[PDB]
RNA sequence: UUCAAGGGCGGGGAGCCAUGUGGACACGACCCGAAUCCGGACGAUCUACGCAUGGACAAGAUGAAGCGUGCCGAAAGGCACGUGGAAGUCUGUUAGAGUUGGUGUCCUACAAUACCCUCUCGUGAUCUAUGUGUAGGGGUGAAAGGCCCAUCGAGUCCGGCA
RNA sequence: UGAGGCGCCCAAAAUGAUCGGGACUCAAAUCCACCACCGAGACCUGUCCGUACCACUCAUACUGGUAAUCGAGUAGAUUGGCGCUCUAAUUGGAUGGAAGUAGGGGUGAAAACUCCUAUGGACCGAUUAGUGACGAAAAUCCUGGCCAUAGUAGCAGCGAUAGUCGGGUGAGAACCCCGACGGCCUAAUGGAUAAGGGUUCCUCAGCACUGCUGAUCAGCUGAGGGUUAGCCGGUCCUAAGUCAUACCGCAACUCGACUAUGACGAAAUGGGAAACGGGUUAAUAUUCCCGUGCCACUAUGCAGUGAAAGUUGACGCCCUGGGGUCGAUCACGCUGGGCAUCGCCCAGUCGAACCGUCCAACUCCGUGGAAGCCGUAAUGGCAGGAAGCGGACGAACGGCGGCAUAGGGAAACGUGAUUCAACCUGGGGCCCAUGAAAAGACGAGCAUAGUGUCCGUACCGAGAACCGACACAGGUGUCCAUGGCGGCGAAAGCCAAGGCCUGUCGGGAGCAACCAACGUUAGGGAAUUCGGCAAGUUAGUCCCGUACCUUCGGAAGAAGGGAUGCCUGCUCCGGAACGGAGCAGGUCGCAGUGACUCGGAAGCUCGGACUGUCUAGUAACAACAUAGGUGACCGCAAAUCCGCAAGGACUCGUACGGUCACUGAAUCCUGCCCAGUGCAGGUAUCUGAACACCUCGUACAAGAGGACGAAGGACCUGUCAACGGCGGGGGUCUUAAGGUAGCGUAGUACCUUGCCGCAUCAGUAGCGGCUUGCAUGAAUGGAUUAACCAGAGCUUCACUGUCCCAACGUUGGGCCCGGUGAACUGUACAUUCCAGUGCGGAGUCUGGAGACACCCAGGGGGAAGCGAAGACCCUAUGGAGCUUUACUGCAGGCUGUCGCUGAGGACUCUCACUCCGGGAGGAGGACACCGAUAGCCGGGCAGUUUGACUGGGGCGGUACGCGCUCGAAAAGAUAUCGAGCGCGCCCUAUGGCUAUCUCAGCCGGGGACCCGGCGAAGAGUGCAAGAGCAAAAGAUAGCUUGACAGUGUUCUUCCCAACGAGGAACGCUGACGCGAAAGCGUGGUCUAGCGAACCAAUUAGCCUGCUUGAUGCGGGCAAUUGAUGACAGAAAAGCUACCCUAGGGAUAACAGAGUCGUCACUCGCAAGAGCACAUAUCGACCGAGUGGCUUGCUACCUCGAUGUCGGUUCCCUCCAUCCUGCCCGUGCAGAAGCGGGCAAGGGUGAGGUUGUUCGCCUAUUAAAGGAGGUCGUGAGCUGGGUUUAGACCGUCGUGAGACAGGUCGGCUGCUAUCUACUGGGUGUGUAGGUGUCUGACAAGAACGACCGUAUAGUACGAGAGGAACUACGGUUGGUGGCCACUGGUGUACCGGUUGUUCGAGAGAGCACGUGCCGGGUAGCCA
């Protein structure tokens, strides 16, 4: 037949790419020599097209202006501090190692100086519980139990924006300006609706899947449609 | 070949070469005739979708939240009037986009998709210009096997090829 | 009373009857004899030719001879000859005229040869041997040329109907120019431009070309000329993004991703230093010239030490205040014009950049001191300091002054105001959406001077300059969005500025038919139709008023009702408007939203929630999307995806994420099933590859086996909002469960028009209910539902030419004339008609009939009309797209192993390697990544296969390999999806021999046993059938292994007649068994019980392997066993309605033709009953027929096409008669029924469901008959059904997909050549004229039917009931004609009146061929 559209996806043609030239910054961890003494303040809080939530401009001791990942309660003036010898408050950044065990906490880094990987999403936040001398015990938005560099950097408090996902879009309009912002292409044209040459589930009569949608991880690329590698499906059992 | 026998093949000198001609096989094989398949190229001036930078939407209707005033209330609030001006909201041949019916006109056409009346949309998932990107078993597709320059259930050109 | 001959009755069909026709009756019939004739290419006969044979001969050269026993021919075989080109040898012709061509003479059976004459003006032969791009009637053959078509179609149709009278120029004027009059265009038909074009621009001179006619004209032809820039674009900047170099990959590159660097990337329309006004030319113009001004850089001078922080460039959508120019309008003045019953109407009244100055808003400061005040259109503001007062900063493309005794104007050369586009500046609101960047600029003075190069510059920008082959009704961006009236308006309509008469052929006919657009139609009012399709109705604004239902938003403009102009004088709101809301009085019309603009309304049901999307070009929908619901995967060194790799999208993203799927708003809900399949997890044991390891084998190796065992599978578990499933049976069974809530005859229900009800005169429709559901049912989502809808169906009110039933009118065509001027199509002939025949569907054949030639107009019956090598169907060892547990493979994933890879059946470490980090360093680590290989999964991808037979194909079946009987016609051979029926083995005895013996069955004596008798065979002999067998071929007993090895002959397989395996009969040789021996035994009495090559295993001996020997392991001769049943041998599944090609009437669908079982109709016989009575009437059985209306059968015609059903319209016919006329019978009193006969003149109608045909139903009727004409009628109409592509449901299928099952949507080309006919002409014939006739023939339905009255309340009859003859009056259908009457029309005409323009008035134009409304003459009509 013909490629699905979830191959056509992985050529990175302009139809599947986010509109990286209109995104704003990288908002990793700033690299700190040592000491802590790196403060800043608040200067300004915008708007995130990538993340749909607030950032906060900041403008840094010696003389460096950088958007952050802000967490809820982060206004104008505040003073932040990223370091070691950080406060423990709201909106500063220092590594798992220096926070107290049962603090809330958000861009935890995965490795040591990356900037930041887990829990930067709309009002989501991990959750540091054990401390040691070889391993932070964090337990992520998904509630899984990571185990992490006590090296690793974070920055304490939940993200801004929570409940975003509250408010239904109620209109496709909706959904489409918010699409428009992100690297996907929408709206969804189900498999069953396609013809056999289109999808594995395309053809037929009437629409249906002429076979079980469970498919194999083993699967190859064009076959890999409908329920991955399943350990189950429905809602009973 | 055979204990044995019986079979098979060959045996008392005619061939070799040349020229014409009948016929056979591979090759285009008396000549034309068709839907393919493959290779390398050329196309996003059409169109599909995305992106960049610009542009367009008379007038009218309805009257959301919010706010106000008055009365009622212990309060929560309620009611009335006003204000306000929301909406993939209504009417609308505004610009602009489209095309339900006439199975009208046309059907060697004005036109290889046109004409007229009726009809639908018209502040948005809107329409539109230019630039720009995605290329052939690949794109693009709110999916009709639609569209990728009058052609697409696999473009076009030349070659494979007689 | 029997028999025979001829005839009669039985006896009905569709355009015009037939024996070929005429026509025939003591025959021109039939039968019995006879007589004479006609009539082939036969037969006889003369001459000649060919061929064969004979004699003579070198001869196949002559000559002679023979043919009663020779003379036709498709495919095909054989052989002699004609012509064409060039070569060679030999030999000729030609300027005293070659070849060729044209006409003509001669020869040859013919291919073809030759001569004469004319033309021509230079080459041309013959013989012989060669050479070959050597011969055309044909291929929807190719190219060129040409005729008919035809002086034909077009030069009309579009909301842009456009001209006319004079004159000018010229050889020539409808369309070239001037004037007048008349019109057209207003977001365009005007002005400026982008792309694109490329000289189209301007001038002069032209008209052969181009131009829908003409042309003096032009976008055409000839010749010249024309585009001028510091300040308008480019140039500069960067955007999405592109390229180049480096680096890396790749076999490689012109290929490829990242990362660096550099460059490229915006001409209307992103950012951006600076120019305005006027004048000038045939054509340029912010470019030239005049005036005035400005920017950048540089130099000089003065000033200045500031200089980079900040600001700007620089920004979304929605609402809104304030400032404010142009425009427009109002008031008054000035200048000029127009009009002249008034006193009005029009135009103008100007003046830039720039320089200078002014500042509202915002922000902030001082003062002040609000505890309730301040403020807005609105929000809002304040002791964290409100108002008020003062102040800093601070705007316009704006005001003001200069510019300006610049410019411009004939002149005046205004002044104020309102509403205010541009432009300036604020306030508010929205985002699961956040609305560029960079160069540059400001920050940062002034004088004077110098420099400011390079590229573009014309014109069109479109119903003739662009793209569409065109001077194409198409397509094509920007701005002019503020000209006047109008009105809500950037709407309509009318009118300016400006443009045009080129959406470019004209002339003529009261101008016919017919067609396209359109106006008006009495009464009825959807009767029309599948369907109100088409048309119409309603309409603007204000007031009153407004249901069910509802998600409380809506429904809603629901519905329904009323008002509407003008004039006079006023009130209210507001600062006011040339803004708005009202009042009082007066008054006109048919009509006051007067034109224009401008909704018809209501209810029920189905679907999809909604806005949105889609098949460019037959589908707009119920399909796709959607929010909402749900499940799945993944912690980021991730999941998913692209790349061979280098690398990459997702991702400036991180679970409130984003990937993969399903369902499809809300609301109420979502049951049972884990057996199969899928996914996932687990797994003692089982199974499970390669490397390494062990055993055997090999001096080694091949190889055989073993141990170990990963994923995977077995096995267990989980899982259905995972594929899917939820039946039959009984009061469980398959295979897990056995259908719960709901809904239900459904867009799903075959039966089916289900049944009841509603509604209608009548309702296959629709709605409600019932419901056992052929075959509903829960995210394959169920139910339900307000709102929405160019979605499907139904009903009602209103309205109407849809209809009854048509008419009249308008505009453009049509017709005639001038000019221009195609195409389709053409084997030929062609004046046809009725029958027949023929490959069964004829203008051309046969027989008749008719027919003087030509032309014009017409509507289209026929030419199975033209257009397209049938899209249907089948066939082909065709193609493609799609599917899958088809065949075979390939990517990819998982897993083991080896290399990378190091040190000390579980472990530590660091040093390769990986990742994080700017770095130090941290994390990990011999793993992972990568290379190699092995096992598993693997329609994600590729190549293929998926057979043949067949009363078409499919399904079914196997007549696909074998044996028997019959078919089979007495030798042999012989078919069908012919009839009966068998074989794919079984048997160590059920084989072989020998000895002894005789069987079924019946009878007699003591179903077992014993004895006797009869008994040619009916027994038995393995199994079909047919055949064979009695001291046996059977039975019993005993013995035995011949069911043996080798090798042939022959026949069969395969008649004749070639073909393999297999088989049989008969031999020779060897070895045996039994018998006294002859002899028997090559399996079972005979005919079924069967399998190639390659390969393997096996048996015995031998041959052989690359210089040589040995060993291993191979190659071979002969043969046995292992299977191909599609059985003379491929390894092999389906869909296509998305389809494609080759062909086939070799094969189907409709139709024709044949048949006539079926169907319709009739007849013979007449049982039976009809109270008695066969026959008033009904009528079984059985028998005999006719038709060609039903159905079936066949495959004869057609696949380079003969368009389906139903309907409609229009014409002809048949009779088997429904009515009407005339009769006969009756179980006929009458009236009326019932049955029958003659008879085809006429009639046979309107409606409800349904596409229907049919049929059911309703009211009428004299009756409301049936059938043929290609199931008459699509070059006539329709397009509802059927029958393409889109989509849904039920059922089927793993799936693609399928289903005379249902359902919504879905395209109808052509200018008539011939013929035919309706009408109209011109000629010829009869044979200069006028007028009047005849009547062969021809057409008619010209008339059919009914009601009523008198007869008569009579005849008849107890009564009830109730006729006729005849004479009358009227109705209806049909027919022909006419307009006094009634009615319609009446774009003659007269009137009323709305908007607008001409100043008013008067009088007029436009508002589509009347703006609208009223009346209406002639004429035409019903
Ligand atoms: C020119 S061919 C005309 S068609 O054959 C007309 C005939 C009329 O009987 N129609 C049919 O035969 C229709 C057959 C159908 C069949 C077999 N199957 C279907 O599913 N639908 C049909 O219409
Ligand atoms: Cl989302
Ligand atoms: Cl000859
Ligand atoms: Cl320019
Ligand atoms: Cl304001
Ligand atoms: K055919
Ligand atoms: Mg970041
Ligand atoms: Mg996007
Ligand atoms: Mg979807
Ligand atoms: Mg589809
Ligand atoms: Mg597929
Ligand atoms: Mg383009
Ligand atoms: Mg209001
Ligand atoms: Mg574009
Ligand atoms: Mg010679
Ligand atoms: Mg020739
Ligand atoms: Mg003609
Ligand atoms: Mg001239
Ligand atoms: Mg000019
Ligand atoms: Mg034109
Ligand atoms: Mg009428
Ligand atoms: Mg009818
Ligand atoms: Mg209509
Ligand atoms: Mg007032
Ligand atoms: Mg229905
Ligand atoms: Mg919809
Ligand atoms: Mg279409
Ligand atoms: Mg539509
Ligand atoms: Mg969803
Ligand atoms: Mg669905
Ligand atoms: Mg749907
Ligand atoms: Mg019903
Ligand atoms: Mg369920
Ligand atoms: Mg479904
Ligand atoms: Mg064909
Ligand atoms: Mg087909
Ligand atoms: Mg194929
Ligand atoms: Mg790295
Ligand atoms: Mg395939
Ligand atoms: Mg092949
Ligand atoms: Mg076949
Ligand atoms: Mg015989
Ligand atoms: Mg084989
Ligand atoms: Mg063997
Ligand atoms: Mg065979
Ligand atoms: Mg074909
Ligand atoms: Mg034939
Ligand atoms: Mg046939
Ligand atoms: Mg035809
Ligand atoms: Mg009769
Ligand atoms: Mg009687
Ligand atoms: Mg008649
Ligand atoms: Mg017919
Ligand atoms: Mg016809
Ligand atoms: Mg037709
Ligand atoms: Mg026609
Ligand atoms: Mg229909
Ligand atoms: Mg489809
Ligand atoms: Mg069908
Ligand atoms: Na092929
Ligand atoms: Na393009
Ligand atoms: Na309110
Ligand atoms: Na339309
Ligand atoms: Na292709
Ligand atoms: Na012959
Ligand atoms: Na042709
Ligand atoms: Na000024
Ligand atoms: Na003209
Ligand atoms: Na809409
Ligand atoms: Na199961
Ligand atoms: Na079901
Ligand atoms: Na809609
Ligand atoms: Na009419
Ligand atoms: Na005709
Ligand atoms: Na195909
Ligand atoms: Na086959
Ligand atoms: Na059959
Ligand atoms: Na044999
Ligand atoms: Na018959
Ligand atoms: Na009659
Ligand atoms: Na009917
Ligand atoms: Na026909
Ligand atoms: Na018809
Ligand atoms: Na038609
Ligand atoms: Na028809
Ligand atoms: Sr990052
Ligand atoms: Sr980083
Ligand atoms: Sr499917
Ligand atoms: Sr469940
Ligand atoms: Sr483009
Ligand atoms: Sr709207
Ligand atoms: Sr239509
Ligand atoms: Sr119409
Ligand atoms: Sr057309
Ligand atoms: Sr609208
Ligand atoms: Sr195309
Ligand atoms: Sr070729
Ligand atoms: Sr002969
Ligand atoms: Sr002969
Ligand atoms: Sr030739
Ligand atoms: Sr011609
Ligand atoms: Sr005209
Ligand atoms: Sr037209
Ligand atoms: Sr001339
Ligand atoms: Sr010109
Ligand atoms: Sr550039
Ligand atoms: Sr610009
Ligand atoms: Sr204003
Ligand atoms: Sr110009
Ligand atoms: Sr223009
Ligand atoms: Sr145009
Ligand atoms: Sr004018
Ligand atoms: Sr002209
Ligand atoms: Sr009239
Ligand atoms: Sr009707
Ligand atoms: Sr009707
Ligand atoms: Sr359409
Ligand atoms: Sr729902
Ligand atoms: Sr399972
Ligand atoms: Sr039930
Ligand atoms: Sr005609
Ligand atoms: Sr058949
Ligand atoms: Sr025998
Ligand atoms: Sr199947
Ligand atoms: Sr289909
Ligand atoms: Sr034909
Ligand atoms: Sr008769
Ligand atoms: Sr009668
Ligand atoms: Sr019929
Ligand atoms: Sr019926
Ligand atoms: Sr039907
Ligand atoms: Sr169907
Ligand atoms: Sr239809
Ligand atoms: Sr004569
Ligand atoms: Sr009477
Ligand atoms: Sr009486
Ligand atoms: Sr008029
Ligand atoms: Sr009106």
């Amino acid at each position: 037949g013909r490629r699905i559209q979830g191959q056509r996806r992985g050529r990175g043609t302009s139809t599947f790419r986010a509109p990286s030239h209109r995104y704003k910054a990288d908002l990793e961890h700033r690299k700190v020599e040592d000491g802590d003494v790196i403060a800043g303040t608040v200067v300004d809080i915008e708007h995130d097209p990538a993340r749909s939530a607030p950032v906060a401009a900041v403008e840094f001791e010696d003389g460096d202006r950088r958007l952050i990942l802000a967490p809820e309660g982060v206004g104008v003036g505040d003073e932040l501090q990223v370091g070691v010898s950080a406060e423990i408050a709201p909106g500063n950044t220092l590594p798992l190692a220096e926070i107290p065990e049962g603090v809330p906490v958000c861009n935890v880094e995965s490795s040591p100086g990356d900037g930041g990987k887990f829990a930067r999403a709309s009002g989501v936040n991990a959750q540091l519980l054990t401390h040691d001398r070889n391993v932070a015990v964090v337990k992520l938005p998904s509630g899984e139990m990571k185990r992490l560099d006590p090296q690793c950097r974070a920055t304490i408090g939940v993200v801004a924006g929570g409940g975003r996902t509250d408010k239904p879009f109620v209109k496709a309009g909706n959904k489409h300006h918010k699409m428009k912002a992100r690297g996907t292409k929408w709206p969804n044209v189900r498999g069953v609706a396609m013809n056999a040459v289109d999808h594995p589930f395309g053809g037929g009569g009437r629409q249906h899947p002429g076979k079980p949608k469970s498919i194999s991880r083993n699967a190859p690329p064009g076959r890999k449609v409908g329920d991955i590698a399943s350990k189950r499906t429905g809602r009973g059992g």
